[PDB]
């Protein structure tokens, strides 16, 4: 009927009972325009995991998203609303591991299943610049190979993914306590020389300003290695749904 979808791409903070708030990444079902924008507003319905209509609201409407996105420096080439359609995956996604055991993750998926996972090669990180490692070529090396590209890389390599349509599997594993990184690190790598402090406090980074790029999340055990187990069966679910992705 009259519906279309957006992702939103700046955060909004509710100024009505009726309005939804948002992070940045949600999907929306706009439902009405509200007489085509006029009242500032437009009638939206949030999306929720596995595609489900969570909450009906208004939102802002085009003009007030473009404005509102204007004031936090958001480093973003995506507009402030995004048409988006929704896809079967045409191909397997690549898939990036951030937390404090990412690493032993990416190691342990990549040994123990060569099958289906490969680590990708990321290009050496240049002296004297930021905080663009892995090459397009080199990922579709391994999707042509039916395998999962495993990605070493930083969220606005994701970001940059996600705007090229490569679509990756994200998962955050959530660490318990710095203890508990400890822990699982003297257990899973007693080798690495990777600071369990550091990791600790990145994963509180990411979780806090990044979370709207997860495309799932595991709770992390210290006491154990469940999460493992449970880290398979989240990319093969995650691979089976069905992608937002830019329409046209």
């Amino acid at each position: 009927g009259d519906s279309f979808y957006i992702r939103t791409h700046f955060e909004y903070e509710k100024e009505s009972p009726y309005g939804l708030s948002f992070n940045k990444g949600e999907v929306f079902r706009v439902v009405d325009t509200l007489y085509n924008g006029k009242l500032g507003s437009w009638l939206a319905i949030r999306i929720g995991k596995n595609h489900k209509e969570v909450e009906r609201g208004i939102i802002p409407n085009k003009n007030r998203a473009e404005q509102l996105a204007s004031v936090q420096y958001v480093q973003t080439k995506f507009p402030a609303y995004e048409r988006v359609v929704l896809r079967e995956a045409g191909f397997l996604r690549p898939v990036t591991i951030f937390g404090p055991i990412a690493d032993v993750a990416r190691e342990k998926l990549a040994r123990e299943e060569p099958d289906i996972y490969q680590i990708a090669k990321s290009e050496p990180r240049d002296a004297g610049t930021d905080q663009g490692i892995i090459r397009l070529h080199t990922i579709k090396q391994i999707i042509d190979q039916d395998k999962h590209a495993l990605l070493d890389v930083t969220p606005n390599a994701v970001d940059r993914l996600n705007y090229a349509q490569w679509y990756p599997i994200v998962v955050f594993l959530n660490p318990d306590s710095k203890q508990g990184v400890k822990t699982m690190r003297m257990r899973l790598c007693p080798e690495s020389r990777k600071s369990a402090r550091k990791l600790y406090e990145r994963s509180h980074k990411l979780r806090k300003n990044n979370h709207h790029l997860f495309t799932t999340t595991i709770n992390l055990n210290s006491m154990n290695d469940g999460w493992y187990g449970a880290l398979k069966e989240a990319i093969q679910q995650q691979q089976n749904q069905l992608v937002w992705v830019s329409e046209g």
